[PDB]
RNA sequence: AUUCCGGUUGAUCCUGCCGGAGGCCACUGCUAUGGGGGUCCGACUAAGCCAUGCGAGUCAAGGGGGCGUCCCUUCUGGGACGCC
């Protein structure tokens, strides 16, 4: 944590905004990161997540999900092309998720890094299984759904210390987004990766869509965003 | 662990089947130091055919006999005992 202190310092004073919340964030009249959220703002320069969420930058909380080449056809021969689907999160309650393309792989993963940021969004976690009532933010408060393409997905709670039974792909997003414990069921063509992960990230962001009472906030321990001790 | 991965195109998304990855049972290649426990071993084709030995006896306190050893007298005998 002391690094990315100082790395966003550093970051924060040579930069120069050139959007209105970038002012904003620059002139310090926004300080934290749910302050960006449920209000309508665009998004547009990677600089204020890294000085808001400078964790996102760490080597353990990125991830390459896919790797993949396509051709287009000509008279002189084959056109090819890097497309790099790509994730980003803090491990506590926000998450990313990105596509870039480029000639070589460099550039696509630069941008692809680049569009997980701008992506981001916050969940809300908690502990909602038969088999165990514990308050604690470790799974999904409840059951949830996405779909993309023909990939739909159904996200279950689940005990303590069970793990993360699903696919590689939701693995990998989930733990990003600081969950422990899941059950899953899908159904479609789950060998496309990027409707694989674009599933499970909209049935994470479908938490927020779900009525809710303060008496199940207590009986669930629903936290939004960061866990804050 | 309420799970996926490879395969149809110059490249993409689907439907759909094939293969991989797990458990148990029967036969089998190569190779093997020790102990314990258990309801394991000619069932699948032939409920096909069988040399040899064994797998159902017991009762002397139901009854007359045979044989043997002893005691009493014994010509003769009567007992007791033990086998058949
Ligand atoms: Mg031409
Ligand atoms: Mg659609
Ligand atoms: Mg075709
Ligand atoms: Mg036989
Ligand atoms: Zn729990």
């Amino acid at each position: 944590s002391q690094e990315w202190k100082e790395y966003a310092k550093r970051v924060l004073d040579e930069w120069q905004p050139k959007t209105k919340l970038g002012m904003l964030v620059k002139e310090g009249q926004i300080t934290d990161i749910h302050e960006i959220f449920r209000k309508g703002y665009q998004i547009k320069e990677p600089e204020i997540i890294d000085v808001l969420l400078p964790e996102v930058n760490a080597r353990e909380n990125q991830e390459i999900l896919d790797i993949a080449l396509t051709v287009r056809m000509t008279d002189s021969g084959r056109r090819v092309r890097f497309r790099v689907l790509a994730a980003v999160g803090n491990r506590d309650g926000y998450v990313g998720l990105g596509i870039g393309h480029g000639r070589e792989v460099g550039i696509a993963i630069r941008k692809a890094i680049n569009y997980a940021k701008l992506n981001i969004i916050e969940i809300k976690r908690g502990c909602g299984s038969w088999e165990c009532r514990c308050r604690r933010p470790h799974s999904v408060p409840f059951t949830v759904e996405g779909k993309e393409g023909s990939v739909r997905v159904k996200l279950i709670p689940g005990p303590r210390g069970l793990g993360l039974v699903i696919g590689d792909v939701g693995k990998k997003i989930l733990r990003l987004a600081g969950i422990q414990d899941v059950w899953s069921q899908t159904l479609g063509e789950t060998r496309t990766t990027v409707n694989f992960a674009k599933a499970v990230f909209n049935a994470l962001y479908n938490t927020n869509k779900v009525v809710v009472t303060p008496e199940m906030i207590e009986r669930y321990g629903i936290v939004v965003g960061r866990a804050m001790p």
